[PDB]
């Protein structure tokens, strides 16, 4: 296995998966890894699964289709998944945890929105729809993008952005267009 955490790279208390060679902190892999379960496979390896059973899934899909799927356990474990991509870019953090708005020429969002609050609105199952889920992460950005205006902070609201998107075009097997 790895010796460092697949989504911080660091090292540290790290659980191996038995189906391939990634390693994890404890809340770095998303859901939190699981107190027992010997053999334990990983979010990559679990995701791989459905693919794999099903090959058809990742034929061209519709975004407005995937939005209204109700979050049942396989869309669940597709938002986790996507939620971790978006972690595992070291440029995360300034999206992590919750912000704070004082910035002459500006004023905060109405609605804010940080990484760890989807994460904890995921693991108590607080999304019925995917577009739920994908809302809060757009938010995420949209609001970052608002706030700092013309500064060139800006644009890790786009980077990060970009990183989300791509991750849920792949991930949900999103239709490719020019
Ligand atoms: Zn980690
Ligand atoms: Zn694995
Ligand atoms: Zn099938």
């Amino acid at each position: 296995n790895s010796n460092i955490c697949e989504v911080c790279n660091k090292w540290g208390r790290l659980f191996c998966c038995d189906t391939c060679p990634r390693s994890f902190h404890e809340h770095c892999h998303i859901p939190s890894v699981e107190a027992n379960k010997n053999p334990w496979s990983c979010i990559f390896c679990r995701i791989k699964t459905i693919q794999e059973r099903c090959p058809e899934s990742q034929s061209g899909h519709q975004e407005s289709e995937v939005l209204m799927r109700q979050m049942l356990p396989e869309e669940q474990l597709k938002c986790e998944f996507l939620l971790l991509k978006v972690y595992c870019d070291s440029k995360s953090c300034f999206f992590a945890s919750e912000p704070y708005y004082n910035r002459e020429g500006s004023q905060g969002p109405q609605k804010p929105m940080w990484l760890n609050k989807v994460k904890t609105s995921l693991n108590e199952q607080m999304y019925t729809r995917v577009e739920g889920f994908v809302q809060d992460m757009r938010l995420i950005f949209h609001n970052h993008k608002e706030f700092y205006r013309e500064d060139k902070f800006t644009r890790l609201g786009i980077q990060v952005q970009d990183i989300f998107e791509k991750n849920f075009r792949n991930i949900f097997a999103i239709q490719e267009t020019s």
